[PDB]
């Protein structure tokens, strides 16, 4: 049993809400908060600029220093850092960014990251400002990852075409 509430099921392992990842891991502080990041963890807008901005650009200040360190992550690739104050820790996951020209084939690679964790409350990876067609992340999302994984989708006329056309 977890603190997740108001989630729909699609599968044994994958679950699905209209919500605020933000709000999300504020209210629930998972052991892991997933982040749609880059390569140079420079999180501007989407769901990293929305997560960093609640951390108070302490998540920004933190990954300068990890990059500084150790460069920039692959394309498919993750790291985890602090999750501030949203969660114990943030898995910064780099799925590809299709506006600029990046192999939708390392989305399944991206996902993979994931099970590397029991229990995950992430965004759809690849979507948003990243190009991706959502309801194909769904698919890769639930064929790869078979931890424990809530799923928040900020667009409720997103959520509910994933939903009604979830196979
Ligand atoms: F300021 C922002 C910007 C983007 C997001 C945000 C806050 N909070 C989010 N929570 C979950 N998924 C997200 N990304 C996908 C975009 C379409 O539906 C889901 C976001
Ligand atoms: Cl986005």
């Amino acid at each position: 049993v977890n603190s997740f509430s108001g989630y729909l099921k699609l599968t044994d392992n994958v679950y699905i809400k209209n919500a605020d990842i933000v709000e999300e891991a504020k209210k629930v502080k998972p052991t892991v908060v997933v982040n749609a990041a880059n390569v140079y963890l420079k999180h501007g807008g989407g769901v990293a600029g929305a997560l960093n901005k609640a951390t108070n650009n302490a998540m920004q200040v933190e990954s300068d220093d990890y990059i500084a360190t150790n460069g920039p992550l692959k394309v498919g690739g993750s790291c985890v850092l602090s999750g501030h104050n949203l969660a114990k820790h943030c898995l910064h996951v780099v799925g590809p960014n299709v506006n600029k020209g990046e192999d939708i084939q390392l989305l399944k690679s991206a996902y993979e990251n994931f099970n590397q964790h029991e229990v995950l409350l992430a965004p759809l990876l690849s979507a948003g400002i990243f190009g991706a067609d959502p309801i194909h992340s769904l698919r890769v999302c639930v064929d790869t990852v078979r931890t424990n994984v809530y799923l928040a989708v900020f667009d409720k006329n997103l959520y509910d075409k994933l939903v009604s056309s979830f196979l």
